[PDB]
């Protein structure tokens, strides 16, 4: 389908303008480089294509999150940078063949991750655009810091036993702040109200979780074997309805694009 | 030895360090990243920056309340700077002051997430000021600033990673030693109410003094200050870079910019 077009097409629109807002310059170089070794590698923007998406739907258009857009991914990129260390998760290589700190070292890498927390905000903030109220920036920014501090905190409480019969019933209880983000800072950018901005932020966290229920399936604690495959699949199913759910309230010709997402998720 | 000025500069400080222990309590979770993040912010300073901040803001008119979410800011961004370079991929430095440091006490993986919530509280809190009795067009101005300030730190200790007259260490000490300086002047000033100009004739001050610290250390004794001059010639750089920051003064208050001349005084007094 083409919802992978357009996706597609908003993926090398996002693509470019990352391209502009990190050239090749002097000052200081080597930064730069590591900088986009990491951040224009192949990867679904689907953060940045989130903001842009939840910033048309709430009556904008689409190059007013541009700069939004472009900071949640250079934040995406600042993470992974970070997770992939030895100190974290030290996953040598993941999708690129080597990892950023393999190529560059883990000073560099540190130092890229750090500019490009720099870079990302200053965008954002790089005051711009349609001289939205800059009011308005500050919420973007806002939430966009906002999320770097979700990101950073990224069971039991719960015992039952019925008796009837041996039943013992255990409860336990248990990220995706960047796609949250991208959704409300697009909202915001678009000219979001309040109420509409909480909506989309509910429907963000949906399938962001619905992502790695799913992504698991393909395949410590992972999301099979605790319930089932069978089990995964429903739970996965019932975000998604939900997701629409938060849906309602927007106009019904322009919520395609998200309804779409919701199903591209789960549809594999 | 100045009284008054130390009078002064500690209340300041009682000031700010109240004001940093609110705004990152002791409350779960991540207990142990909000006791990371503590363990170095609210370990003991030196809180020049944010005392820099605070005096530019009432400098240009404007009150002490109002510049004191950007000056913890500036010194969370500090901190969170501070705990990066000490990691043992970059400067290794496991004592600071006697004390060891935060990857010591916490290890690698919390000392590099509590920089991170530090780098991202910093930002947040310049934004999220109250006192919005004041617009919201130079809060912004305020984070590029941080902004800025950041990019100098990062420039910085790049370039400190480099193992005849070179002295780049000025431009490794400008943009990493200075950067913060400059920012505690000038985004104190934008909050204050001052105009571009004041703003700027603050930056430079801000500088000389950044670099007029760092000329007086080395001297009170892998290239130093003093050894690529002569013991000397560092020392009227010194009283050069002191004048010159004094200079940067003149066209202020002669009352209120009292603390900045005495701060200026102090250093260069060792």
């Amino acid at each position: 389908f083409k919802f992978m077009s357009y996706m597609v097409n908003k993926a090398k629109s996002v693509n470019k303008a990352l391209e502009e807002a990190v050239p090749l310059r002097e000052p200081e170089l080597k930064i730069r480089e590591a900088m986009r070794y990491t951040l224009l590698s192949d990867g679904k923007r689907v953060r940045p294509m989130l903001c842009l998406a939840a910033c048309e739907l709430v009556g904008g258009q689409e190059s007013t999150a541009m700069s939004a857009a472009c900071a949640i991914e250079m934040l995406h990129a600042s993470s992974l940078i970070l997770d992939d260390l030895p100190c974290m998760d030290n996953d040598s290589l993941r999708r690129g063949k080597p990892t950023n700190h393999i190529v560059f070292g883990e000073s560099i890498a540190i130092l890229a991750s750090q500019a490009l927390i720099a870079l990302a905000v200053q965008k954002t903030t790089s005051s711009t655009f349609a001289d939205v109220p800059p009011e308005r920036i500050l919420k973007t920014v806002q939430e966009m810091v906002k999320a770097v501090e979700g990101l950073v905190a990224g069971a039991g409480e719960g015992m039952r036993f019925d008796s009837d019969t041996g039943l013992e019933h255990l409860e336990f209880i248990h990220t995706a702040a960047l796609l949250e983000a991208a959704a409300v800072m697009g909202a915001i950018m678009g000219g979001g109200s309040d109420e509409e901005i909480e909506r989309l932020r509910s429907y963000a966290r949906c399938i962001g979780l619905m992502f790695q229920v799913v992504d698991d399936v393909l395949d410590k604690l992972t999301y099979p074997r605790l319930m089932g495959v069978e089990k995964s699949k429903e739970y996965a199913e019932r975000l998604n309805i939900e997701a629409r759910e938060h849906l309602l309230g927007f106009d019904i010709d322009k919520v395609a694009p998200l309804v779409s997402l919701a199903d591209y998720i789960v549809n594999r």
